[PDB]
């Protein structure tokens, strides 16, 4: 940075703290990642200066010839990556991508069936304090109380009982592969649309490490951040038959001018994801998560669903008589960043919880491998088994610093 | 840029075209501006890597100590700039700022009174193809057919007849000062909330060159781009009594994670706007617009409302028997960027129009003054009076290049 340090000492000092924080801590929040210098440069570009409401070749302002090339690069690379018939790369966020799909196919008060929020469903999949739950009538399917795998018979029964116009699959805290074929079969049985929110698993899907929802879903939404390792923002993928309606939902439906600089950054991230080394990266993410799961179990921890098929795991802390809130707090003391997270059938409130959610995307990006997974598990064991020992926490602190350098 | 050129030649080449385009053209689109290198650096920062759902000191993820400082810097500087009791700097866009206010005070189907869209009201103030017009029952007040000034008696009569829960004031194409005191008086008479969307005039308000809506409105929304010359995004200002509800509307109501890098950039832009030289800049914007208006009238053009009180003007092209679409097209040929824009009581569709909208914020930022305004008016006269003369257009092209260098 050349100009910011001079122009704004206060903002610069805070950014510099955050940069050093990102290096010093072990980032295990499952939705986090570190983007490339190329992605940031694209976001830091003069493209912020351009109004480009509308779509490539069909804009409502002149002078869009070059931002059109950028947006088309993003749409085409997205289509290559996921094999979708249509892409919309304008959503400001995962929230707005979801919002636009709902706006496309639902009327106010329509019934929607989504994953139980406390079993791993997202806020925008029907929270009563979110637009989704306020605007539409959400009902939930659950996971099995023992296996913690989605109960597909429950998905079916809820669908047949409630007759939703739309079924939503995908999750913010589900550690196993989702069976999109079964979701579509259920949708077909009740004449519902299927939407898949792949935000968490999008990078794994791109790398062929999770089944692709695109062939099974009418709509696929995602964040461009998370496992896809892109800038913060949203995207919609859909069948050609919904392209016009989806585009109109985003604009003029729910947004105005797109963030052209962020779209440039999306194009860059999609370019990176198309490369062989991103496939190798994503495999290491899943390999690391499996290793971390097994190493945690070796430390005596219980995992929701008994392990993981993806980048993320959930520790059920009930055997240790700890809440997720307590675990999150004490790990923060030693420089390990997790979040408290409800487990399925959690006896605690969402503000306390009995679990912590952990993902390996971020640490894998910084080059951690299997040996590091073992050490992270060992440090978590040391901490959570000795919450009242300042000596144990100091040892943990030192071992965390050894990992991050 | 160091890494983008190597990593992504295609994206870089397009960005470089756009950069050169921004320098070569005369940008008269009234909503456009050029941000500082400091603002871009902040947007290009590692802050994109941080999930920070919630608010400073009340986040749903750990490790937010430094992004909290950044967001608080943005909120505090916004409050200094506009004298508001509360600021929310998280809205992804002007659209989402407006969306959140509506979510806060309205139920589905509630009546809202806003400015006639073809008289200068925005898409999010009730377009039937926008969420605003679909979700709520919008009615419109108009400007006087002769003066093109808002008819405050019409605002009142519509309010008394329709009994809206909310009145919206502010515009995307209104060249005169808006009387917020009268809006509040009308709101008070019918027991409606008042929302002011100051997106266009926010920089002028910050510089004391347009009356401040904050003391009169329950809610003030704005973009951070436009006359405020910040990054692309939104903001809400409100009275303390609505702070909690407004914050909950943005999250968990309508958004998820905020764009912390963009918020950093907002803080930077607010810092710049607090400086004396931004006040001088904003005065030159208004001075330039007045000069440009007068110079256009000297060329024989008719202006909507007979001139301007702010950064923007609208040319009524009916005397020249030209549509806005034709004028926009031919100006694009010579390197002058305007948009076709409906005028009040336009006989043409919004896709054709009888007007062009012009603003001086962008050209003022690049250092244009009164002499340049005279020359821009002269070039527009040369072009619009000689639409069939390739020689005239080539002369125009050469004079445009002389201005931009």
């Amino acid at each position: 940075m050349k100009y910011l340090p001079q122009q704004d000492p206060q903002v610069f000092a805070a950014i510099e703290q955050e940069r050093k924080r990102q290096h010093a801590k072990i980032e295990l929040i499952a939705s986090e990642n570190f983007v490339s210098r190329a992605v940031m440069e694209a976001q830091g570009s003069v493209l912020t200066n351009k109004y480009a409401q509308g779509y490539p070749g069909r804009r409502y302002y002149g002078g869009c010839e070059y931002v059109d090339i950028v947006e088309e690069l993003a749409r085409e690379r997205a289509k290559q990556l996921f094999g979708a018939e249509h892409a919309n790369v304008q959503p400001h966020s995962g929230a707005q991508a979801n919002m636009a799909v709902y706006f496309t196919v639902l009327e106010h008060g329509d019934t929607v069936l989504g994953m139980n929020l406390s079993h791993g469903g997202h806020l925008t999949h029907g929270s009563p304090v979110n637009f989704s739950g306020v605007q539409y009538n959400f009902v939930a399917y659950g996971v099995d109380p023992e296996t913690h795998v989605i109960d597909y018979d429950d998905v079916r029964e809820k669908a047949r009982l409630h007759r939703p116009k739309l079924i939503v699959a995908a999750a913010s805290a589900y550690p196993r592969i989702i069976d999109f074929a079964k979701f579509r079969e259920i949708a077909d049985e009740v004449g519902a649309y299927l939407m898949v929110d792949m935000a968490h698993i999008a990078g794994l899907v791109a790398a062929g490490l999770h089944p692709n929802p695109v062939p099974y879903a009418h709509f696929v939404t995602t964040t461009t951040h998370k496992t896809l390792r892109g800038p913060r923002g949203g995207m919609i993928l859909c069948q050609e038959q919904f392209a016009k309606q989806i585009d109109k939902a985003i604009f003029p439906g729910i947004q105005g001018g797109p963030l052209m600089h962020v779209i440039a950054a999306k194009a860059v991230a999609f370019g990176e994801a198309l490369q062989d080394d991103f496939k190798a990266y994503a495999k290491r993410v899943v390999d690391n998560a499996k290793r971390l799961a097994s190493a945690l179990q070796n430390e005596g921890f219980t995992l929701v669903s008994g392990g993981t098929d993806n980048h993320l795991l959930l520790v059920d802390l009930r055997p240790q008589q700890l809440t997720g809130k307590t675990a999150e707090k004490v790990l923060d003391e030693v420089g390990i960043t997790v979040n408290k997270n409800t487990i399925p059938y959690d006896p605690e409130s969402p503000f306390v919880t009995s679990g912590i959610r952990i993902g390996t995307a971020a640490v894998t990006t910084r080059g951690f491998g299997l040996e590091e997974m073992d050490e992270i598990a060992a440090i978590i064991g040391l901490v959570l088994k000795n919450v009242g020992s300042e000596q144990a926490l100091e040892e943990a602190r030192q071992r965390v610093a050894a990992l991050t350098d």
